[PDB]
């Protein structure tokens, strides 16, 4: 032990010697891990002892211990810290600070003993996440960073470069699990992190396993990052694995506290290296310690009490092999050589922080007051533990120090990488982590542009996204072709009515309008009859108007010849409007002209049949007139002066119409939708005025002394109940999906003509060459 | 200190003297937890080493230091055990044992400092369930029940009375919030005990507090069983608030390990304690303890060192008020009187399982040898755990020690309770708890039966229950009168067609079946009418057959008379068919027959009329025979030979018929569903008959030198023209739901009469009188 002496005493373990498996402490005093961390707390308790207002008159004593890299031998020196507690006495010291434990382990159960007395601890090289709860390690406190403050590093630059999918590799052991556990506890918080698989690997590997691993890792191709936390062994046996496997060029390596910058896990695995995202913790060198520890010589340091075996071991000189006392007087470089180990900037931290702590102390109890105080004769570990977590000082190198509620320092991480430049190896930095993500993405070179690990590629415009269930992470696109619209990015809904989903990148396109107009194949045949009628009807009128005063007329033409040929007139106005586009009124005239033409024709050869009848068993010629003219027609004009059959213009717009399953191709209808049974109506009041006249027709089959014209009238009405005979099945032959405009259109037009046709040419159309 | 020297050392705790608030232990000694502890633990030892199989030749040795009922003072004591693992020096001693810690804060960190050393405690007196988690205690133990062995119980004394709702009152501590705790956590796990609130009362009440806590228990009335944990002066007052407020009768008190049997919380509340389910822990009282602590003088005992102050407070006595050396040489009732204290059989039991630990040690590591042993000379704490919590003995008071994996000894309470009995007070046992519950229900008296404080009052059947939501414990129930079923003991399903919900307890009895049958208010006019119009006709035949040579007869008859009456007999036969119920074969042939008549008939006068008007402008008898028996009627005989009318019985029954709403009441129809299409045929065919003779009676209606007959025959055409003009707007006042059988029966059937009447008595029926 060293005792020093002072006002205010404070303790420190290390790790000197090993673990003695002999039931006795093996001696190896490591010298690099041992005396290179007394000597500088050491350092650092010599120099605040010299600087007039760190801790003014205050001096600090330290009594050091010796734990040899285990637990319970650090017991015994654990209570003998706590000991003015509890014949040449000697008045024995009170503690007021432990800063040691090294080891993990030790830390644990050291903090268990000085958390039951009040003790406030501050490790240095102790990272375990575990010890980061105020229920069991309540008066504990560390300046290294704990191993969960790198995992997060990882995820930032996991997401940084835009990585949504992942591995992870974890060895077996405390450091492995903890740390992929932490990454797995941050990965839920914000998702996007996706992780695939979850490796494991044993301490010690049965021959052939590491294949059967890395093979596991090829089950999901599109996760190529694989954040490890493994050992060196481990590392190299994975990439020598995959160098051999055959599967370079397929692999993005994510490191950890494990990998830093060594050229030993991959020796000849340069070439399955490419890539490397290893953190490395921060580090820095102290010349002070330098100078203090190179100027020490055998006769200089008489306070160490493990100094002669150091300069035995590191000259091997054995005094009492070569026997020789002083050798290297100075003993920078004159046997071996001089490194100084990376863990010597957290000790001084320690003991710098102590000191500051103990200072604020003095500032606030009883200020104004030089030395010693009665409020300060005897230290008390809450109050201690408070100022102690409410540092805030530039120590060695410039570091921020500062402690969380727990009193865990922040991290201060640095992020390499690993590539070919030139056939050679170089780790040059490519960002830090100080609180925050900082990176060179300027400065990366994926020997690809930049590379990535994302579970589903980006989807496209026309096939619906839809986010699977458990992970957000890997969506399936699924195709909705059909007589849907994409409301949103991913809902494809149902596209509304007169919009046709298209071809396009993304639309629904109006249905293309088709309706009969005057140029069709379709069309031909009523106009040409219906202009060939008009032609032969016109040539009737001019035989008939060329000879009236003929006897040959007298026997007809007084007042029924005129309105039978103004209803064989409007027959073929009938014709030749029906096949006209019923834009607005076409449509309308239509119903009012079909009743009007055939009433005027079917009345008046009705009207005929009855007067030359009652002659045969008053035929004045206006009488006549106004028998004919109001005797069906008047019916009819009242009929259109309060619409029935002639609606206010539906112009249904044929939107759906015959709805057009798999509508790559359809079509739309202008008719104006007035309904067949207005059809019904109009052809059942005509047949009405048929049904008496051919009655009649027939009871007068045979009549003596009478003209000519008495039989071609039976003749005609025969002909035309056999044509309506024969039209009526085809209006019947209607409601089919093939054409609902070609099919009733042409029958009623060409029935329509042949029954004008019928009535014109086979009853007073002939017996005129003569005349 | 007393130390007593032996082979295996094993120490020992205890709460000599009190708490010294002047930073020194301020004298007390207790002397009734402090030394008839030590007395016992000492007393054990000597009975263990004077017994020649239970240690063998092995002796044992005490180390016993005082805890002044603080926990920090209790740690220099703590680390005084362990000195065996750091000039006349002596050998110090090594512990195997430690039995103390009797308050439960001592034991917390006593614990801890030990379990740091790997020594196995056996507390006695600590009942904190937080001491039952081998992750921070783990070399802990205790013969003592812990606090969460009761709760259990009154889960189980709660079930076992029927409660499915209580209260949970708890005091402001460490015991009455961890034992609601965990009687909630044993809630959960079996239900059944939905606890209905959670009050909470301070250390400290605020003036005016407890009268409000009570009306928050007064929210739900349905919960009157109120399971507490408080303090004597918390029931005390409860109590006392709870008789002021007037509400008695009202609460059913659950007791806990606070409330005991002591008649100190009710004083003058003996009124409103009426019930008690107070859980007690079973006691014992130890012979060989008390002879031997009231055999001890100031001189028999120098291995106790706090011996003279307790020979002291005992009797006054000051030594150096009254300076009397001896006085009381026997302390049991000399002076002051003798009063065992409870937990006296707690230590030895710790110390006899400590012993025989080690006895089972001796018997397994190197068996054959007596004394101490190689294997032996070095005792290892996880064996020695091992060895502890695998006992299984009987003890003083024969109870069995055993300890679970923890260390938790299984509990073992009485239970009491508290009512009047002939103006006095007593605690009767009502039963145990060792392992189960164990319950005297037959001596139990709520001074009511047996009182319940379920939430919901058992449901009826009619009325379906419904469990509400995050509690399975208050069923709603809520009424589903209508048409629907029982399909279970709560849902209320749809009941089946021709099935009807009834009035009974539960039941969907058949809907009642109506008909229109031969008595009925609206079928005397029919019947009535048919009667006498066949009494009419069988007076015409009666005339026609006692004349038939006389010439009035030879104006017709000779083959038309015996059609005409057939069919006007066949009317009235319709009229008798169609009213009576179509069960089987009625409504068969009333098609059939409805045809016939009035076929039969019609058709014979329109082949009269035919002839007649033929022969005015082949009459041969059998030519006429030939062609009126086959004009008309073959057409109906082919028609029902294949059937098209006359469909095969359909008997369509009207489960629904009128679909009766508010189904208190509906009616159910059988009749023949034979479609009114059917009618609106056969009366088609039938005026389609009419139609021409009604035209050519029409047309001759003068005619000379012709009988009488040819005038009535237009007459009865007429009258019917215009009866069944008048019918048919009645046939269309169908399809209401007031009558659907009285209507159109009683219709169809009155104008059936009337027609063949109407061509019976005004057309051959008159000038008959004459004949």
């Amino acid at each position: 032990s060293i005792r020093v002496d002072g006002d205010i005493i404070l303790g420190g373990l290390f790790p000197v010697h090993a673990k003695g498996e002999r039931g006795v402490p093996c001696g190896e005093l490591k010298k690099e891990k041992g005396i290179h961390r007394l000597e500088a707390m050491l350092y650092a308790i010599d120099q605040i002892n010299k600087d007039p207002d760190l801790l003014s008159n205050i001096t600090l004593g330290v009594r050091i211990l010796d734990t040899c890299s285990r637990d319970t031998y650090a017991l015994e020196q654990s209570l003998t810290f706590v000991q003015a507690l509890i014949p040449i006495f000697t008045k024995p010291d009170k503690i007021s600070g432990v800063i040691g434990a090294a080891a993990s382990s030790v830390s644990i159960m050291v903090a268990n003993i000085l958390r039951l007395f009040k003790i406030p601890q501050i490790s240095y090289a102790s990272t375990a996440p575990e010890l980061s709860d105020n229920t069991r390690y309540d008066f504990f406190s560390r300046v290294v960073p704990p191993d969960s403050y790198q995992a997060q590093a990882m995820v930032d630059i996991v997401t940084a470069l835009g990585w949504n999918y992942v591995s992870t590799l974890a060895s077996e052991g405390n450091y492995g699990e903890s740390g992929v556990e932490a990454f797995t506890q941050i990965s839920r918080e914000i998702g996007g992190v996706c992780i695939a698989q979850s490796q494991k690997i044993p301490r010690e590997p049965r021959p052939g396993e590491f294949e059967k691993i890395i093979k596991r890792l090829l089950e999901t191709p599109n996760a190529r990052a694989v954040i490890m936390f493994a050992n060196e062994d481990d590392i190299r046996r994975i990439l020598e694995a995959a160098k051999k496997l055959n599967q370079s060029g397929h692999f993005l390596w994510i490191g950890s506290d494990s990998w830093g910058s060594k050229i030993a896990p991959v020796y000849q695995q340069e070439e399955i290296a490419e890539g490397a995202v290893t953190i490395l913790p921060k580090r820095a060198s102290i010349d002070g310690f330098d100078r203090y520890f190179r100027s020490r010589t055998l006769a200089n340091n008489r306070r160490n009490v493990w100094f002669a075996e150091f300069w035995e071991e590191n000259f091997g000189c054995k005094l009492g092999s070569h026997i020789k006392k002083c050798t290297g007087l100075e003993r920078i470089a004159r046997d071996s050589s001089y490194e100084q180990e990376g863990k010597v900037q957290f000790v001084i931290d320690a003991v710098y922080s102590m000191a500051y702590a103990l200072h604020n102390m003095h500032k606030d109890l009883c200020p104004g007051y030089i030395g010693l105080c009665p409020r300060m004769s005897t230290i008390d570990g809450k109050e201690l533990l408070g100022y102690i977590r409410a540092v805030n000082f530039n120590g060695s190198a410039g570091t921020p120090v500062t402690f969380n509620e727990n009193g865990d320092a922040p991290g201060r991480y640095d992020i390499f990488q690993y590539q070919i430049t030139n056939k050679s190896t170089e780790y040059k930095v490519i960002g830090h982590w100080t609180n925050q993500l900082h990176l060179k993405v300027e400065d990366m070179q994926w020997a690809h542009t930049h590379p990535a690990s994302v579970c589903s590629l980006p989807c496209k415009p026309g096939e619906r996204k839809k986010t699977v269930k458990g992970v957000p992470c890997c969506w399936h696109c699924e195709r909705c072709e059909g007589y849907n619209y994409q409301v949103d990015e991913l809902s494809c809904e149902l596209c509304p009515l007169d919009q046709r989903p298209n071809m396009n990148r993304t639309g629904c396109q109006l249905i293309p309008i088709i309706k009969l107009e005057w140029h069709s194949p379709w069309a031909v045949v009523p106009v040409f009859v219906a202009i060939l009628g008009i032609i032969a009807t016109t040539f009737v009128i001019v035989t008939f108007v060329r000879y009236n005063d003929t006897p040959i007329v007298r026997a007809s033409g007084r007042e029924l010849s005129y309105v039978l040929l103004t209803g064989i007139f409007l027959c073929y106005s009938i014709t030749f409007l029906m096949i006209a586009a019923p834009d607005t009124i076409i449509c309308s005239f239509r119903r009012v002209f079909l009743g009007l033409g055939m009433c005027f024709s079917y009345a008046a050869l009705l009207t005929k049949t009855n007067r030359i009848h009652r002659i045969f068993e008053k035929f004045i010629s206006p009488a006549s007139q106004l028998v004919i003219t109001f005797s069906l027609i008047s019916v009819q004009l009242l009929g259109v002066f309060v619409w029935f059959v002639v609606d206010p213009p539906h112009i249904i717009i044929d939107y759906g119409e015959q709805r057009t399953l798999d509508p790559e191709k359809a079509r739309g209808v202008l008719k104006c939708d007035i309904s067949d049974l207005s059809l019904i109506c109009s052809l059942g009041y005509s047949i009405l005025l048929m049904v008496t006249c051919t009655v009649y027709a027939i009871k007068t089959r045979g009549v003596p002394e009478t003209f000519n014209e008495a039989k071609p009238i039976g003749f005609t009405m025969y002909t035309t109940c056999i044509i309506w005979l024969a039209f009526i099945p085809i209006f019947f032959g209607t409601a089919q999906s093939a054409e609902k405009m070609y099919i009733q259109t042409t029958t009623l037009t060409v029935s329509m003509s042949l029954s004008a046709s019928v009535s014109l040419g086979m009853l007073y159309m002939p017996k005129v060459y003569i005349i």
